[PDB]
RNA sequence: GUUAAGUCUGGUUUCCCUCCAGGGUAUCUAAGUUGA
């Protein structure tokens, strides 16, 4: 609310909110806020009438309703803005799919149902989840998304940088019956997003979180990759890059495994380090531990690719479902690698 | 006062090692699922 204003008006609204703060008063704090509103009407030369009695009371009553109910009161402009941004993000994702040799079955606004090669699925997931939040570097036709908005030749249309987004991936044999393939895709993307909890901190406190993940499945293997690790998934221009940050790590690691700098034994050798590292309790200890686990399959001479130290302590939970999952994000990273390869 | 004649023995006994140091340091592994 206080940020929604542009101009000296923000002072009035935040001091009203302070009058709403801690059940402070009505009919009483309507002076401090008013000794500025009347100041403002006297700050001009042609004002006609003021019923500040009614007006500041209604202005406080608005925010009081907002907070008591607990939701921004929706007006038609809200709906048409969300829907327009939905369609524009859809236009972005249409050429994001086409950027990765994909075939759209249904891409409409919020959702998506495409078919891509098993090779560029991770790239597409990353770039799509970022473009949904208006954060990208490509021109996608006539549309050049810019850090939370959608620039279209000087037109800055909004985006959905607050809305999370889940992702299901089914690595399927071309002879697999599409009935069960589509049903498994839908049932993962439904069950899992409601049923999984992964560690997140907002306000500096390790809490849980449910949506905005990426589930993978390969004929029995499953993995989940959290996409935000922040509950106001972005609130600054800073956190725009944090989106899908775990995915570029998996992409880099797959970039090392292919070129023959790491051996796929990496994907079968993390279990022994996992006991040590999840009971481990210091940062740089676990840092060196993963560095040397990789440095038994080697990544490089004079190692250069470490895991970015935000990935540890992240524990993924599940509400006791047949979907078995490792309780930690790095084991899920390596299962995502197993699932991607298993389809190549 | 005088005569003669030398004869016996032919190195023993102790101590033969004592004390400390009995490994130290560095490396502790690196580099690397595909087809029906
Ligand atoms: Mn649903």
């Amino acid at each position: 609310l206080v940020n929604a204003g542009s101009g000296s008006i923000v002072d009035y609204v935040k001091t009203v909110l302070k009058c709403i703060r801690e059940n402070l008063n009505k009919c009483s704090c309507a002076e401090k806020i008013y000794s500025n509103e009347v100041a403002k009407v006297m700050f001009r030369v042609n004002v006609e009438k003021a019923n500040v009695e009614e007006e500041v009371k209604n202005s406080l009553e608005y925010f009081e309703t907002i907070l008591n109910e607990g939701r921004i009161i929706v007006t038609p402009a809200w709906h048409v803005s969300i829907s327009s941004a939905l369609n524009r993000g859809l236009l972005v994702e249409l050429e994001l799919v086409n950027k990765h040799k994909g075939f759209v079955i249904y891409a409409g606004g919020d959702d998506l149902l495409a078919m891509l090669p098993v090779d560029e699925v991770l790239d597409f997931i990353k770039e799509s989840r970022r473009a949904f939040a208006g954060f990208g570097t490509e021109k996608l036709g006539n549309m050049c998304l810019e850090n939370g908005f959608v620039r279209i030749n000087n037109a800055y249309y909004p985006s959905l940088p607050i809305v999370g987004r889940s992702y299901s991936v089914i690595i399927a044999h071309y002879a697999d019956p599409l009935f069960f393939v589509i049903n498994d895709s839908y049932n993962l993307l439904e069950e899992g997003k409601e049923i999984i909890r992964y560690r997140v901190m907002y306000n500096g406190e390790y809490k849980d979180a449910k949506k905005d993940v990426a589930i993978f499945r390969y004929q029995g293997l499953t993995s989940v990759i959290p996409l935000s690790l922040k509950r106001p998934i972005v609130s600054s221009v800073s956190d725009f890059n944090e989106i899908a940050s775990i995915i570029d790590v998996i992409l880099e690691l797959k970039k090392r495994i292919d070129e023959g700098r790491i051996s796929v034994s990496l994907l079968y050798d993390y279990e022994k380090y996992k006991h040590l590292i999840v009971a481990s309790d210091e940062k740089y200890l676990t840092e060196f531990l993963v560095k040397d686990w990789i440095k038994r399959n080697s990544l490089r001479k004079h190692v250069e690719f470490t895991i970015d130290e935000k990935l540890y302590g992240v524990r993924l939970t599940i509400e006791n479902y047949p979907i078995k999952i490792p309780n930690d994000l790095i084991s899920n990273i390596v299962y995502t690698l197993r699932i991607i390869y298993g389809g190549e």
